[PDB]
């Protein structure tokens, strides 16, 4: 076309940090595009108290008054399932997210995907609330020489029984595998979804970020920008993880996982901090994939209708009604985004040509 | 034991860049335990001409009078079968080496490996003069969106086929698959050596690094100072290695491809530059992985017999009959390598101990 609806748009994974650095980015979030979007709690220290969760919605809703922000605790053995019921009472959080320890920014103080025992009680006050269980899907790597071996390539893959397991001891919970990036993992959600048909059936989904359905491992290889976790894999990988995209089914939606890094915490020698920042142009991003994949009768559902009806988002707690409106001029990705004092950041796909816009129209 | 003698160890795989950076590491080449120097020709711009490369080797035995360097022209449209006999009958070159277009280090100005046949009058005249074809061996990327993908995982196993045409089409030209870094490639190099033993029977060898018997995926993901090319694959390539390094087979022998950057051309957002610096420590790194595998009696034949015997070195072509004593004494590995002045290298295993230290007896 050249000028789409999308509606009230979903953006169901973002990382927007604190001071100086969030004040530049929670405005971008509807700067690309997005009306709402799911804040994700890997804080230092991490999100696990109701006074912190509060306050940081609030500093949000400042810097971004239009912008509806539904929270999240870090999964942790801080919580209590009093907390858990004391938040989803106040409506405080929309759900609870799992950081395997190490895999990840600020995992550290995360959880083993091999003991989820413990957590089960979390779990049981998180599904009779309709909370979310949001996973990032990576079992921590392991050298040894006993057990099989698990790496950035395979440890998506190696999470899979895990997911499918706390789907079958908790079969009311909303779960989703957060940025698939395996043809592996696309396979085990349409499994476990194949006798969906329309659309709130669906309890288990994925969320696919917009530098997964570019990136292979070639992107990254010899340039930081384009590393993040889990990592970009191979050329087959992408062909599933597109198709999954672009392909119509409740399941799947959109989650960017933007996640802004100061330059000079990219370009190290070793520890590079993992994290690709697309929040800037976040939709138009996913725009080029579908026109590219000439379905753009599609991009709706996958940027809006699915993640607003898996998160089951009403017309009351939306800040505002604006329609974000997709129309076909060009734009050149600028090299950094900077905040003119002590931030810089390199956007996703620096300098290239993006066939689209963004813009926003009352409803 | 405590106690190796080693003899005249070879390192047949080794950047010593120029200028100032090359003041700094050909003195390393003898304080890692190195005697003999297989000298890459990928320099800004290329060795391709017999002045420079005469020149070069002078440079390098003024900054090390007791190394003994084997020198090697770039595969390029520039060289003629004319220079190469020249070259030759000069002893100017022992070896040309080639890389593929776009693959790694100053390798722009390299060749394209399925247009091979342009360059047999080339290996043509290698073969009548018994130099030794070096290999890059990667293809160059594809991904394409027509046949199978070719991405930084699998371009080793895709440029197998390459080198077995030329192996068939010039079965008396010596050839060197260098820096093996999948079991794909080791399967290869042992099939094509099916019915050798004993070792002047070798025509094809492959060399292999210090880096990739310890290196996976997982240490370069986020660590820009262990990103080199080929590069480092899954945890059963790396097992593949080692097994082949403590072979006892003739065909497999010691090429450190130590590869000096300084550190602002490893802290980059993009454009890492690819390379592992090793020569610091080259024995005794080596030495620690023989030890592990409770191999110490293959230690001498990997390290400089076999590498000997497939090159042909005379003891008329020695700079110095000193030989490498490897002794049992610990010693760490330093986080930095500086000239004192503008360079600073992060060498491989930076802070680490090693069991083992070379000194040189001389004889
Ligand atoms: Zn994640
Ligand atoms: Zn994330
Ligand atoms: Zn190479
Ligand atoms: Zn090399």
């Amino acid at each position: 076309v050249q000028e789409i609806d999308l509606g009230l748009t979903c953006d169901m994974h973002v990382h927007v940090r604190e001071g100086a650095m969030c004040e530049l980015v929670t405005p971008k979030i509807r700067d690309g595009g997005v009306s709402i979007a799911y804040i994700m709690p890997n804080l230092q220290p991490p999100i696990t108290t109701l006074d912190r969760v509060i306050e940081y919605k609030k500093t949000l809703q400042k810097l971004a008054p239009k912008t509806t922000f539904l929270m999240s605790f870090y999964l942790s053995k801080d919580l209590t399932p009093d907390l858990i019921h004391e938040a989803a009472q106040q409506h405080a959080i929309r759900g609870v997210k799992c950081y395997p320890a190490g895999v990840t920014t600020n995992s550290a103080a995360g959880v083993d995907p091999n003991d989820f025992s413990a957590f089960y009680p979390i779990f049981k006050a998180m599904q009779e609330e309709n909370l979310v269980l949001n996973l990032h899907g990576e079992k921590p790597s392991v050298h040894d020489g006993d057990k099989e071996p698990i790496h950035v390539l395979n440890a998506e893959e190696a999470f899979l029984p895990a997911l499918k397991k706390l789907h079958n001891d908790f079969p009311n919970l909303k779960i989703i595998l957060e940025h698939c990036t395996s043809e592996s993992a696309i396979k085990t959600i349409e499994d476990i979804n194949k006798n969906v048909k329309k659309a709130t059936d669906v309890k288990v989904a994925a969320t696919l970020t917009a530098h997964h359905l570019f990136l292979t491992i070639d992107d990254w290889a010899g340039n930081p920008v384009n590393f993040c976790k889990p990592v970009a894999k191979l050329p087959n990988d992408k062909k599933a993880l597109v198709k999954a995209a672009v392909s119509g089914k409740p399941y799947f939606f959109f989650g960017s996982d933007s996640a802004p890094h100061p330059v000079q915490n990219k370009a190290n020698y070793e520890g590079v901090c993992a994290g690709v920042y697309s929040q800037s142009f976040a939709i138009p991003y996913i725009a080029q994939v579908f026109e590219e994949q000439n379905a753009l009768e599609n991009l709706k559902g996958f940027v809006s209708d699915f993640g607003i009806s898996f998160y089951e988002v009403k017309d009351s707690e939306v800040a505002s009604s604006d329609k974000a409106i997709l129309f076909k001029k060009e734009q050149v990705i600028p090299q950094v985004i900077s905040d003119g004092k002590d931030i810089s950041i390199i956007p996703f796909k620096a300098g290239d040509k993006l066939s689209w816009s963004v813009r926003w129209e009352p409803r």
